[PDB]
């Protein structure tokens, strides 16, 4: 039974380890989208008038 | 909707700019022709005697 039980304990760690790695590689991108998508319109705008 | 809402806030820029241009180049043809059609009648006429 206590081998039983443990098996709802944790996620073999290789498994959550790659979420956490590939979750950390996507957020950066993310950023640095955001900065561009800040960055150009305005600008774009400002050298047109 | 925030997407939706604005699109009747203002038009481009561009087309307001052409139409500022336009409107600037225009008025400037007015007031010479009016300033040569006050200048033309009585001094052709001063010498009728």
């Amino acid at each position: 039974l206590t081998a039983a039980e443990s098996r709802i304990r944790d996620l073999d760690i290789a498994d959550e380890m790659a979420k956490f790695t590939k979750n950390q590689i996507l957020a950066q991108s993310n950023i640095s989208m955001l900065a561009q998508a800040n960055s150009l319109p305005q600008m774009a705008l400002s050298l047109l008038g």
